[PDB]
DNA sequence: AGTGATCAGTGGTTCCGGAACCACTGATCACT
DNA sequence: AGTGATCAGTGGTTCCGGAACCACTGATCACT
């Protein structure tokens, strides 16, 4: 059986009609913009999700004709849990299995002395008696109250047992036995208690190991790990400005120490002798939104003073397995956790219960390794995971949940993944497939393309040049006759990415020293300037930590004298050799309808002035503003410049319809009359970057921003192509162009976080190109990449590792691609060998 | 492959572990209470839904260990669309295909004169010219302005065409041609216009046939069909009581016609001369929640004065196909609509476009027939469909949507279905299966059980007697060795339901005459009294209409002098032969935690008094109230009687935990000390109906209500079994017992709407039994049923039909089962033959 | 000349709680 | 004796809108 799309014309799709094989690893490929995400995500996923949800208890319809074989679909991608209560543990369901394990095996200790607790059955004490006492001894059985009094004979077994038990009933689980002869006394408990102090540990159940249960969570943090401590970002007195009388009362006591109308001893205003600003705003928090107000403004979430950030109460933290309480265990990297579960030797009475439990835990602990997250710890906040880390956890969870019958759609799951781990991701993708799921992956990575069960190539190119199936079938087929597609060619060899054959050398260098932020091993980084630098290393090695959470803020402050948070470090040297810093991370473009490529990269400004220079617009009052659809005056006022009004009808969601006044041109007739070389302002939003780049050859300032958009490959996009309809690789690329178009000083530092995300072989080519051009002008470019085609072109490389997590944070290697490719201390080098 | 439940212990499930075959028609069967709904719905569906939804963009966990092979699951059952905009058409997606059809073919007429509109191409008029005019004529081509002036020669074809076109450009689609020789003039339009009046019909598109589009809906009702007309349920002046000054102004003008402080001429207060109460409260509606206030209270939704309730604007209503505008078409029963589409003979140029469209519409129009809803019309409000009608529409839609890979779980889909249509439902169930879905049906119907690909029988009996797989495998297997289950036996023949062999005769009769409510053909029903009556007939025949929406309210008013709405009719006769009327419809029990069987059927009252009679409770102040957990005094005040407190934690949903004070017994220690025959009040909520029925043999009033619960089969339920945890066949049965326990007059009328819903062969037996016992005491019992085992036992039958919809509403037949089984004018009789 | 650092105005996101309404319990009144 | 027709108190359902917050456009100022 197979999935059968027919009449697919979403976005730029050209009414295509493709048969996708069910239960296979299908990779959909294509140059960024081609619209293969519009087929994977906005058609297939979007309909399989729809058809399902609308069959439930309902509280858009993707433009397709029909789709046979469609199944409930799930999209996996970069989507953070947001709430403070999610750990890697909880999110993968693994923590729960753990909560049961610690419940079943694992001994409680004393919540204060740490001494292992003790309890005995009536079996165990009846047996104690016959060891400590001589058969024939006359004994008393008490209840802390005479219960029985007899002779310790084997013949009296049940009498003893009956009385032993009764003694615990009345004794509240406590029974005393006296050796009437010797005077020796023995007190016992059918329940857990400390020998050194006599306190009764709680009821051992999974609920106790749950920092999301009243039974498990810490008393003064509710299992969150942190509390809400007011922060001296409260200083006129910033949090008092909703009642002037407040500000005055303290001013009157200030004038009582002899001051008007900041002078030393500010410590009083802040604490008191009476009531300080701090404890007062802290009291307002307890004694009460306006609870929300003070959370956003004056409050910093600090670690829980009591549990230490361990979330669990004092008791739960006292149950141990081979020395580790459940939290301690979740702190081991998921691979240490694994071995711990293995070098675990439990009595066979124990290994009889745990048994399968223990296997169930290890099976999905592995799915985490198999996806390359073996460096994480379950204790890890879901909150603080990269997008790629999130993406691969959903993959492991979903393959763990063993759900079957669905169509999974993944967008570029190699994001954040070293070339070294690609092998294992493909192996997990195929496993998620062998549960009997259709796995559809939008990817650009060759290794993944080569492992596809079926490929579908969309193009030829972006925008109107896409929406067509330029190839479909097997890998062998595509490599047997590749003349058919740009993807086929980059695999065949026809097109390739050139290793610039001459390395560059610096003119100065940057030296950030003693970098201790996160897992970075108190390192000393020297960054060559005026060269193309790369930062590589396996996931978890510390790339983002160093480059983006330390190096970046730090320069921003030594350059803009600003107060940005940054990673721990000792010093920076030679920062005067750069005089501006531009950064482009992976975050998403702000999407409004009031925005298109032209307005976003600002070229439209220059174009608005050109139109306001036309004799006709000079003849009238017209200036540049007349030509903005976001400004009253020359836009269409029916639809406020939108090109559509909003029709309000009863009992239905609002529906937007074309503006009948302006026809959706979104300008008033008068403005549409001003023309340059024959076209009005609306006509100019209809042309592609390539079209506009021609039209404007002679207008230098315009042609420039345009050229950039063309150079990054975006040359095929409509200027007015609204921001919302923008694809991911475009939007990133526009955000890219928006920065790359501001003239450079010749000594600016460009920081790029995985710039090749959402980029095809082809787009990457134009990219490394543009980047080379940037350094020639004496500019420094740092990129964090796992993409080998971008790494071959660096003149310097700083390789972090050797592994991820706590087993990384080391500069394992540095030098040119070549110096790195000979270094056997580096994985990056081990793969950089087969491209040099 | 197969689904594999392991460690299933939801509700009364006994930790069972069943393998269900994937892609099969699986019927799960069992005596009502057995907990087979807890496995179908609360385990399988509940998890397949969960695992899916939690994989999406999340904004309980059914107690099971593991479930392999699980797929996204969908439950189909009695669940109304609630909104005023849903029709059968829209809900099945069929209307949309229709909107396209009327767009593609189907001629517009004049929105007022009804004269078919006309337009011509430049091709059509160029050709007209050469017919009307003699080749050689000199002509002028105008624009309503001389465009051209030439000679009508074939040699001038393009000149004419070019000018013809230009003439329409400037002419606004209008071109005039003069025969300069003859004086004859011809005006043409490239667009639709009326020859008799010259108005331009709108842009013909699907959006125009959409009463949910600004383009399609009616102007003064927005495609809803009705408006909001204030109703004289406004009379001190009920809608003026939020401003006394109002009531006074009118009182001062009343005292100006000479009245204080109702006297004839009330018409003024209501309308004015100045402003009446009605137009004013009507003005408050337009000129403005408090819009909501007046909707609930003083306003009645009346039909739209303009569109007539047709929803569509005047234009859309003017496009016709073979004489019918799109609404007219949706009024035909889905089977007339079908034939209409067939006896439709469209020109081959037409049948080339519509072609597949027309087939796509007919395919799913059939799924409606195949499920037995051929009697409906697309125009039918989704709002006013029975639960069973809803259920089978989702089935047709879902089989229409061709979705595949999911597990469908249906609860008793024969609800509302005549025995005659069961054949076709099974055929649809198997079709929904052959798309490659697992179809799991909780059913009791033998015909469906016999068509199962795989059966799973749960029991032995209800409550603690269930939760076990008492058989699984094929139909043949079960009938080859049936000694294994109560279901197996009712098929084998071992157990059977006896046709009471002696019919009863009335002592009087009820005669409701001229019943015209809904589709009932102005009929005259005579109801025999003191006998067991049944009302039968195919879905849509009018059973609910007659018995429940006319007969019922009508008696309620002639008995309670109340003002209930009722179906249209002329008169009632002999209503004095009954002096009380009890009714039990299919609606659901109000579910609170403050309720159990014992409190619901009120027996717990009698039990509370017994406990307040105990010497110990007499010795103290205690009365009956002390023994209610819903009253302050003797319940547990920690948990307000709930048996659990609510723990509020941060950032997580509330979690309820056992009350540590009362241990979940929900009474304070003092009360728990009063005992009767050795058990406190809590202990008595723990015992089953059968247990309690023993315990209380000698307490007559108690034993009675209990006996009822035992007689309907409910003898196995915990008295304190909370209302929420109640199954459907139980809850209905409790609601049943709650009425059947009030002593009868000996002349009360009992009306039961499908009382055998959610009932097993076995429960039906105990039911017809109880019902017989009720008539012996001279009581009249009317039941609406399709269940043949209940119908064999009637002494009279009133068969409605012969079909559903407008082709029903006739009393096709009456008499005893036998008199009916010989009547070939009746389907009921045609199946009642094989059980007599 | 081109910038960045601003500000107003505007759109997208997201992240929650109440009011009204209806059903059940368990009491009394007004009775058969 | 047991009812139904009441009423208060309480729980379940359901059916919605704003405020705050953040991003983008496109202007001016203060400059290189
Ligand atoms: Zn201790
Ligand atoms: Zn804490
Ligand atoms: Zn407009
Ligand atoms: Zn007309
Ligand atoms: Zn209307
Ligand atoms: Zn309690």
């Amino acid at each position: 059986n197979e999935i059968v799309v027919k009449g697919a014309r979403v976005h730029n799709l050209k009414n295509i009609t493709v048969r996708i094989p069910k239960n296979r690893l299908v990779v959909i490929t294509g140059v960024s913009g081609s619209g293969k995400s519009s087929l994977a995500m906005d058609t297939i996923y979007a309909e399989g999700q729809r058809r399902y949800l609308e069959s439930l208890s309902t509280y858009k319809k993707p433009d397709v004709d029909e789709i046979e074989g469609l199944s409930p679909a799930i999209a996996i991608d970069q989507k953070t849990s947001h709430n403070p209560r999610s750990t890697v543990g909880t999110v993968t369901e693994i923590y729960d299995y753990l909560r049961v394990l610690y419940a079943r095996i694992g001994k409680a200790h004393c919540p204060e002395c740490g001494r292992p607790l003790e309890k005995k059955s009536i079996d165990e004490i009846l047996q104690d008696l016959f060891n400590s006492f001589k058969e024939g001894s006359r004994i008393y059985i008490l209840a802390p109250l005479v219960v029985d009094r007899l002779i310790l004979e084997t013949r009296n077994e049940h009498r003893i047992l009956d009385s032993l038990e009764l003694a615990m009933r009345e004794g509240k689980g406590f029974v005393e036995i006296r050796n009437v002869d010797t005077g020796e006394s023995k007190i016992f408990s059918e329940n857990l208690m400390c020998p050194v102090c006599g306190i009764g540990f709680p009821e051992i159940t999974p609920k106790l190991f749950s920092f999301n249960s009243p039974y498990g969570a810490c008393p003064n943090c509710h299992g969150l790990g942190f509390t809400f401590e007011v922060d001296p970002s409260l200083v006129a007195i910033i949090p008092y400005r909703w009642d002037r009388r407040l500000s005055r009362w303290v001013a009157r006591e200030i004038e009582k120490r002899g001051v008007s109308p900041p002078e030393d001893v500010k410590e009083f205003i802040l604490y008191g002798d009476f009531e300080g600003v701090v404890p007062k705003v802290q009291r307002w928090h307890r004694e009460t939104e306006m609870k929300e107000w003070l959370e956003k403004n004056f409050i910093v979430q600090r670690t829980c003073s009591v549990c230490g950030g361990r979330r669990l109460n004092r008791e739960a933290l006292s149950v141990k397995i081979n020395g580790l309480n459940i939290h301690e265990f979740t702190e081991l990297s998921i691979s240490e956790e694994l071995e711990f579960l293995k070098n675990l030797n439990l009595t066979e009475r124990e290994r009889e219960i745990v048994g399968e439990l223990l296997k169930e835990i290890e099976k999905r602990l592995e799915f985490l390794v198999d996806v390359g997250l073996e460096y994480l710890t379950l204790s890890r906040s879901a909150t603080t995971l990269s997008g790629g880390e999130s993406q691969r956890i959903r993959l492991a969870t979903q393959i763990g949940s063993g759900l079957t019958g669905v169509i999974y759609v993944l967008d570029e799951p190699t994001i954040g993944l070293h070339p070294r781990d690609t092998e294992r991701l493909i192996k997990t993708l195929k496993k998620l497939r062998d549960l009997g799921n259709t796995v559809i992956v939008v990817e650009h990575d060759e290794e993944v393309i080569r492992n596809a069960d079926h490929i579908i190539d969309i193009g030829p190119g972006g925008g109107t040049n896409g929406g067509r199936v330029v190839f479909q079938g097997t890998v062998d087929e595509l490599l047997k006759n590749p003349d058919s597609s740009l993807t086929g060619e980059y695999l065949s060899g026809k097109r390739k990415i050139t290793v610039n054959k001459t390395r560059r050398l610096p003119y100065a260098s940057l030296k950030i020293k003693g970098v201790r932020h996160n897992n970075l091993k108190n390192i000393d980084v020297e960054i060559p300037l005026g060269v193309f630098v790369c930062v590589t290393g396996v996931s978890g090695s510390g790339k983002s930590s160093l480059v983006m959470e330390t190096l970046y803020p730090a320069l921003m402050n030594l350059l803009h004298k600003t107060k940005l948070p940054a990673g721990e470090f000792d010093s920076i040297e030679g920062h005067e050799n750069i005089d501006k810093m531009i950064a482009i991370d992976q975050s998403p473009i702000g999407r409004t309808p009031r925005s298109n490529p032209a307005t976003y990269t600002k070229v439209f400004d220059e174009i608005r002035s050109l139109f306001a220079m036309t004799p006709a617009a000079k003849a009238r009052g017209y200036n540049k503003s007349r030509f903005s659809f976001n400004l009253k005056g020359g836009r269409c006022e029916a639809c406020q410049g939108q090109g559509y009004v909003k029709i309000e009808m009863l009992f239905l969601p609002d529906v937007y319809v074309e503006c009948d006044v302006c026809k959706g041109k979104r300008y008033n007739r008068e403005t549409l009359e001003i023309t340059y070389k024959g076209k009005n302002i609306s006509d100019i939003l209809d042309m592609t970057v390539d079209e506009a780049l021609e039209f404007f050859k002679n207008i230098p300032s315009i042609k420039r921003t345009l050229q950039v958009l063309h150079d990054v490959g975006l040359g095929y996009v409509k200027l007015g192509q609204p921001a919302t309809t923008l694809s991911g690789g475009e939007a990133q690329r526009i955000k890219l162009a928006s920065e790359l178009r501001k003239r450079d000083t010749g000594r600016t530092l460009y920081i790029l976080d995985e710039p090749t995300v959402g980029l095809h072989f082809e787009d990457v080519r134009k990219l490394v190109e543009v980047l080379h051009r940037l350094v020639d002008r004496g500019n420094t470019v740092i990129v964090i990449e796992h993409n080998l085609d971008v790494i071959k072109n660096a003149d310097h490389i700083i390789d972090l590792g050797p592994e991820g997590g706590k087993e990384g944070g080391y500069i394992v290697a540095t030098g040119t691609p070549e110096e790195i490719a000979k270094n056997p201390h580096s994985y990056t080098g081990r793969f950089l060998k087969n491209v040099l």
